[PDB]
């Protein structure tokens, strides 16, 4: 376990392309990313231990209050965000009720959004083409082709693993400019235990610049538990510089990867790489999110 030891879940930093705010269970600001001042225009060391009401507009707190005290408490779905300071901003992104804190992840207004009809088109065709569920090999390739058709990543591919957690690429499509790993296998050390354990419970992962400077999370002391701040579900979660190397190697300054859950069990991953630094509309992500959700289902009617 030269590999499986790293605490990648508690690195106490996020990627700069958005920010984070962590509230205690009585709705008071507890910790944030240190770039908070840069964009919302509010100084961290001030915020620490004051009210979430100082940052959000009155609805976003209220939509917040209802969502959380909703029964079936869990890492929340995406929310619409407006700040009292810089309302204009209209940042939009998720929240996450883990660690006995309420994490808010906020993203910059994804300008130049997916054309509607084209969107519905690709979403709908895929769910037909995948549900049309030809073989396993197409079901998958399909997902990759379609996924590439939605996002427009330079190369995309379905990765499955054996019971010894070594995987094979079992599908592909590429911009005719980069090799097909369609025949390669890889060793379980490559995506190791703790990262397999993490993908099972949070099925989206996105890195836009592999060449980034991590935005510390301050404090990174969980006030309720007194352990570092645990960034499992955070899609802004700073990433193990080892792996980053391995993406520099294979020549890709952006990634994203989606789990393929098969009854609590991680069957395989959609895996995307893009030469230069590349982002995804929540649209873009939730689409793919969908692809793998159906695929996983168009695997649970191929398993009978
Ligand atoms: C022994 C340590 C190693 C290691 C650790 C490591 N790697 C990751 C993350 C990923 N590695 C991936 C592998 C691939 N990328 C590809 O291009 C291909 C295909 C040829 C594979 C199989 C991938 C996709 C990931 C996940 C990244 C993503 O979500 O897009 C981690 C986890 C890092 C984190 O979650 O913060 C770790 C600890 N890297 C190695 O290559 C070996 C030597």
């Amino acid at each position: 376990s030269t590999c499986d030891d790293e605490p990648i879940h508690i690195p106490g930093a996020i990627q700069p392309h958005g920010l984070l705010l962590a509230l205690a269970a009585d709705m008071t600001i507890v910790a944030g990313s240190d770039n908070l001042p840069e964009l919302t225009g509010l100084a961290i060391g001030a915020l620490i231990g004051r009210s979430a009401a100082d940052v959000f507009d009155s609805e976003t707190h209220n939509r917040l209050t209802i969502a959380l005290a909703e029964p079936g408490a869990a890492v929340g779905a995406p929310i619409t965000v407006g700040f009292t300071m810089r309302k204009d901003a209209g940042f939009i992104g998720s929240w996450h009720r883990h660690d006995q804190l309420i994490f808010l992840e906020l993203e910059p207004p994804q300008r130049d959004v997916a054309e509607p009809q084209a969107f519905f088109r690709h979403t709908n065709s895929a769910i037909r083409r995948l549900q049309a569920a030809e073989t396993l090999e197409s079901a998958c390739a399909a997902a990759a082709q379609e996924v590439r058709k939605i996002t427009g990543f330079d190369r995309v591919m379905i990765y499955r693993f054996a019971s010894d957690f070594s995987g094979e690429v079992i599908a592909e499509d590429r911009c005719a400019e980069v090799e097909s790993k369609l025949g390669q296998h890889y060793p379980a050390s490559d995506i190791p235990a703790q990262a397999r354990r993490l993908y099972t419970i949070n099925p989206v992962r996105i890195i836009p610049d592999i060449n980034y400077r991590p935005v510390p999370v301050t404090p990174d002391l969980n006030p309720v538990t007194g352990r570092p701040i645990d960034l499992s579900f955070a899609i802004l979660r700073s990433v193990s510089p080892v792996h980053l190397e391995f993406m520099r190697n294979i020549g890709m300054h952006g990634t994203m990867s989606i789990s393929i859950l098969r009854g609590e069990r991680l069957w395989g991953l959609i895996v995307c790489h893009h030469r230069t630094p590349y982002y995804v509309d929540l649209d873009g992500r939730q689409a793919c999110e969908l692809v793998a959700q159906v695929l996983a289902r168009a695997i649970g009617v191929m398993e009978e």
